Formats: C-alpha cells, sequence, structure tokens
C-alpha cells in the first residue's frame, strides 16, 4: 500500500509500505528516499507523534494516508 | 520556576523558566528538549493561544502550569 509523507515546505514524497511496518522502518525507507538519518526525522501522525516499534496499523494509518515530517538537527 | 508541557508524543517535559520568559524563548527551549523549530510550534494554555512576544505572566501562568504543545500544519 501507498502512504505519503509531507514535509516542512510542503514537498509531497510518495512511500510503499506494509500494514504492519514498525516506525523505525518508515524512516529507513525515507533515508533511502531523501538522505536523512532515521535519528533526525521524526513523524506525526493526526497530531501524535509517532514511536518507532509502534507499527502503522498501531496508530490506524492505512493505505493513502498522510504523515508530516519534522527533522531534529 | 517549573511549568509542565505536553508534547506532541503525549508524554510531558519540564521546563525551567523565568515569570519574564516570552513565549519565543519557551518555543526555543522546547526546541532543545523535542527537536520542533519555533516556527513550527503552538502553544495552548487555558484556552489561549499564546503569542510570540508575550511573557508567562502577561497570560499569568504559575509554577506546575501545563501548556498543550501543538503542531502548526496547513495546507
Ligand atoms: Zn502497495
Ligand atoms: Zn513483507
Ligand atoms: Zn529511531
Ligand atoms: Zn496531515
Ligand atoms: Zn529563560
Ligand atoms: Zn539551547
Ligand atoms: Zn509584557
Amino acid at each position: 500500500m501507498q502512504i505519503f509523507v509531507k514535509t516542512l515546505t510542503g514537498k509531497t514524497i510518495t512511500l510503499e509500505v506494509e500494514p504492519s511496518d514498525t516506525i523505525e522502518n518508515v524512516k529507513a525507507k525515507i533515508q533511502d528516499k531523501e538522505g536523512i538519518p532515521p535519528d533526525q526525522q521524526r513523524l506525526i501522525f493526526a497530531g501524535k507523534q509517532l514511536e518507532d516499534g509502534r507499527t502503522l496499523s498501531d496508530y490506524n494509518i492505512q493505505k493513502e494516508s498522510t504523515l508530516h515530517l519534522v527533522l531534529r538537527l
């Protein structure tokens, strides 16, 4: 399934994920597409800031959902 | 003094502050402990949104007070 990741400047990048993909897993996918180390990114979905080791499904994130990306650098 | 911030993780962080600290000061403090830029923060207290240029005394926020932190997103 697909999900979208919106950045700060609005740049909308697309991901190929699986329902039971951990968050540490999503960060690695972003690293692959944008060269940003996982330890630098923080992901928020519908207000909540997701924590690695919880899965997309643990947060009811389904196909074509939008995650927002923030960074700690 | 000390106030509490409910972050984006539902967790809660402790801030050591002065009464004259402006909201821009507080946002900066959160930037260190959490990682979010001040330009992306929106701070809520007792039903009010706090403006960058007002102090903790203006809103009359006292010790052990709790501020709900919120993301500043659009589009
Ligand atoms: Zn797919
Ligand atoms: Zn698989
Ligand atoms: Zn991580
Ligand atoms: Zn959104
Ligand atoms: Zn200060
Ligand atoms: Zn600092
Ligand atoms: Zn004042």
